[PDB]
DNA sequence: AAGCTTCCGACCCTTTTTTCGGACGATTTAAAAAACCCTTATAAATCAGCAAGTTACGAGACCTCGAAAAAAGAGGGTTTCTGGCGGGAAAAACTCAAAAAACGCTTCGAAATCAACCGGTTATAGGTTTTCGGAGCTA
């Protein structure tokens, strides 16, 4: 089955129990907040080994509903993007 | 006159100090015993170096007992080091709950993509050098 954030909390807490469990979740949800905020402010998120996690742009377009098929105008906007770093790349490549 | 209380004399018994006598030791003096001297020509000892045979004194050894010293064993005590148990506070699992947040339905058309190779970006592993904190110290 899949791992979740709720399961990360406990597994980190087992492999780093010497830190307070709640200092751990505190840390971990603040650091997710930090990276998401960095994206929301239009910034890189670059690291080594892991990879880099970044932003991309979409131009305005006339899309419209898969259900109803009714014209919908859309303005230009940004979206997150992620490229895996060659260390993680090869770790996940069986 | 009677009863109670307090001295006083008589005495009984044992311990402590003094005096006297007796005994023993030491010293002195006198008496007794052993000894020294004076007469001897003749008999026996003196001694010379070495051999041949013997031993009185020394050395070695062991035992025996007793005592002395040392070592062990015992007992008295104090200081401290550790372990077990008990108790309060914090953490984190456990239980209870909502509200988001994701997922699916479901996308035809818009990105995402990998591939190889160049130059360029930059997070940061690693190392290098240095303020802050604490060492307590001392009255």
């Amino acid at each position: 089955g899949p791992m979740t954030k709720s399961e990360l909390i406990e597994r980190i807490v087992t492999h780093q129990g010497q830190l307070s469990a709640k200092d751990v979740e505190l840390a971990i949800k603040t650091m997710l907040e930090q990276m998401s905020q960095a994206l929301a402010t239009g910034d890189r998120i670059e690291i080594r080994g892991f990879g880099s996690f970044s932003l991309h742009y979409r131009a305005p377009r006339v899309g419209r509903n898969p259900k109803t098929g009714e014209s919908v105008r859309l303005d230009g906007k940004f979206v997150p993007h992620f490229k895996p770093g060659k260390e993680l790349r090869d770790r996940v490549n069986e």
